């Protein structure tokens, strides 16, 4: 189906990326979040799909806030597509 070409192509412009999903209990009122961040959840409980790179200085500034956390790799991180798309 997909080339080694398209495949290497598609590693190589996917790699820049380090999608996480964060799992959050706390208070969530008085918070921005970064352009990345797709926020699920529930007034004191929430899911958060955003880039590594904007949750670590989000989670210095406003870390206070949450009570319990989990943090995943987003699988997309390991992810080659079977078909083109
Ligand atoms: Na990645």
């Amino acid at each position: 189906a997909l080339t080694a070409e398209e495949i290497i192509q598609y590693i190589s412009d996917a790699k820049k990326f380090t999608p996480i999903k964060v799992y959050l209990n706390g208070n969530f009122e008085g918070i921005t979040y970064p352009e990345s961040f797709k926020v699920f959840g529930s007034e004191q409980s929430k899911v958060i799909f955003c880039e590594a790179d904007d949750w670590k200085p989000f989670y210095e500034a406003y870390g206070s806030q949450f009570e319990d956390i989990e943090i995943e790799m987003d699988r997309r991180n390991s992810a080659i597509p079977l078909k083109d798309l």
